């Protein structure tokens, strides 16, 4: 009851693009395992549709920041494996015990807490514990600490010892050695532990680009890459090529000509520097479209280049063409038109703001559409 | 299958306020009717909260951004006028005036298409004409075309001339006489019609708020100043004081130490300036908060004053202060803590961002709950 599907505005999601994503990071670090990181209703990409493309590109497990993220998940027909990368209160421990998902804890007390609220039930539940390497956002602080929450989780009945991890806070960028800082810090804080855990895992989109042969790959936290977004700053070459996932079209809906002068928009600051046409859309600020894109190029479908001017308001933004344009033709925000495209970056380079950001501002209101 | 109600981080809504701003704004304007515009998840604060306190507030009808989000208004059980202030395809017309859901036409055809579409149903649909008095997103350029259209609507039982309307591009703005030029416009647009509307209204917060005797406002379109948001530009001073209607709060999910020169963050660019300690909280950008926020003052509930520090990660932010903090303690980005306080204009102020823009931000994950 969030989108809008009467409304002629789409995020097309492309099967083919996202397929070609995870082939070519898992084989750039010969992974076995990929796990689609979807936290975020996927990046504000759609929950449903990428968690379904990212299944079809061959993940086989899932990671979500929180439990409710993966109470969805289960709810959408999922059975693979889904770890809360996140941290949980523990008294809602028997939601995720019940639904076998995997939780992440950073605390003796936590995991000790948990355990408790399990105590008698018949259920289990599998416990992740993250391990702080320097990204110093959560996470085991000190081998002692670490060993301490392992005898813990070692003495309750209903827990199960999953997994150790970490999380790189420069993977993404050219900082090797806060990488390799990480790394050194990992060997000092989980040297021998007094039992292993079924699995551990170290990558997310950045290790497996860029540094795949710093650590262990055979598991990898896949998120940003499955989008086709290179995240790096600043922005690093890589071995093999990503095909964004998503595009960004609407049908006009208002057309008429405009004369020179003519003031668009609020504020009334733009006025048409010629005689010409103005184009409204459907989709506005609200929908995730930079509160700022005003200038951006938009790809009419009859190959016209038109450019948003005006502000971009909440729901609707005006795009000036040379050329008349009916109601009912589609026009493209972001993705390809003939041999013009329009990408998230030109989008990030023209607003000046992080493409992180922008691939992030998405909401539900659009309608989704999964394509080729 | 949005929001999440294990993770405590809320959006909190100031039942109070609300009524204060729609109070104070029909006041200062003497309108007889208010209508709330909620477009946009009620401006990202949260639909369902919002109209429940837009009406409580003494809202009595609703204006939204598309037919979808009045359909949405419908099925949440509310029985009140609903205006559609976009465009909609014809095609589904039947859907509105199933719901008794007033809808905006810009055109003729569309208006025939639109009747021809409610033939033999037996159903009847209120329609609305934009008038396009100078912002120019949508609406009728010229005299000629708006009659004719009046014309069409009364040539088709299937419909009714509900209203005819317009919005002003600088209400909002010191730009007094482009608001006089808008209000001239109508006049030349509008002047004897062959058949009057049931109804008019012309007036947004902008008006109602620095400009209530330049036009009728017996109906208000009140948006931005129901959440009690001052988005003037530049920022002026109100006849009356607005309250802001959102708070954000979250609880602190990991605490530690953390030493002098400790890097925090994607990119390990912040380093810690002394010992201190560190506090990681659940809501990150994906909710909406600022992606550049970090530096902001953040008010942990035992009265400390603590600082956004490292990056804004997509669903965590971590925050550094003198002393320690208990796992579980709340703590404030926007709202109010003892005689301290954080706004969204403080935030725009920070960020360098629109605060209209900034005000829209906020993601369904967040949990919504109504206070005083
Ligand atoms: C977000 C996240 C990921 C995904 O990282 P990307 O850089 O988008 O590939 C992996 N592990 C954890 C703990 C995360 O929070
Ligand atoms: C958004 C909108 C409003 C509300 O405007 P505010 O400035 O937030 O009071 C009123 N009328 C129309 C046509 C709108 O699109
Ligand atoms: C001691 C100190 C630091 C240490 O930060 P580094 O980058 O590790 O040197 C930073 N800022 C201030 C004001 C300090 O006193």
């Amino acid at each position: 009851n969030y989108n809008a599907p009467h409304r002629h505005a789409v995020i097309e999601l492309s099967q083919s693009a996202v397929v070609h994503n995870l082939k070519v990071i898992k084989e750039n670090t010969h992974a076995k395992e990929i796990m689609a990181v979807l936290k975020a209703n996927a990046f504000s990409h759609g929950l449903p549709e990428m968690a379904s493309l990212s299944i079809t590109a061959g993940a086989t497990r899932f990671g979500m920041a929180m439990l409710d993220e993966a109470l969805t998940l289960r709810d959408l027909g999922y059975i693979q494996p889904i770890d809360v990368l996140g941290l949980t209160d523990p008294r809602y421990a028997r939601l995720a015990a019940e639904r076998n998902i995997t939780l992440a804890f950073s605390t003796k007390e936590s995991i000790k807490a948990a355990a408790e609220q399990l105590a008698g039930t018949g259920l289990t539940l599998k416990v992740s514990l993250p391990v702080d390497t320097g990204l110093n956002r959560i996470g085991f602080k000190s081998r002692e600490d670490l060993v301490a929450a392992i005898q813990e989780v070692s003495a309750q009945d209903t827990l199960i010892f999953q997994s150790m991890w970490t999380h790189f806070a420069t993977a993404d960028t050219p900082n090797v050695d806060y990488v390799d800082f990480q790394i050194s810090e990992w060997q000092r804080l989980t040297h021998d532990l007094p039992v292993e855990p079924n699995e551990k895992h170290f990558a997310n989109t950045g290790i497996a680009t860029w540094y795949p042969e710093k650590i262990n790959t055979d598991i990898v936290r896949l998120g940003i890459g499955l989008f086709g977004i290179n995240g790096s700053v600043p922005i690093m070459s890589m071995p093999f090529e990503l095909i964004p996932a998503l595009s960004l079209k609407a049908k006009v809906v208002n057309s008429k000509p405009l004369k020179k002068g003519d003031a668009v928009g609020y504020g009334a600051e733009y006025h048409a520097p010629n005689d010409g046409y103005l184009i409204t859309i459907p989709i506005g600020h609200s929908d995730g479209y930079p509160f700022n894109g005003s200038g951006m190029r938009a790809l009419v479908a009859d190959g016209q280049i038109g450019h948003i001017v005006g502000g971009v308001a909440m729901d609707q933004s005006m795009i000036f063409v040379t050329n008349p344009v009916a109601v009912g033709t589609t026009v493209t925000l972001i993705g390809r038109v003939g041999d013009q495209s329009i990408t998230m970056q030109d989008l990030a380079e023209h607003t000046q703001s992080s493409i992180v950001a922008l691939m992030n501002d998405f909401a539900p209101r659009l309608q989704r559409i999964i394509v080729s």
